[PDB]
């Protein structure tokens, strides 16, 4: 969803 995971606006697993 983000880049390397699907974090709620975190983007860093």
């Amino acid at each position: 969803c983000c880049e390397l995971c699907c974090n709620p606006a975190c983007t860093g697993c």
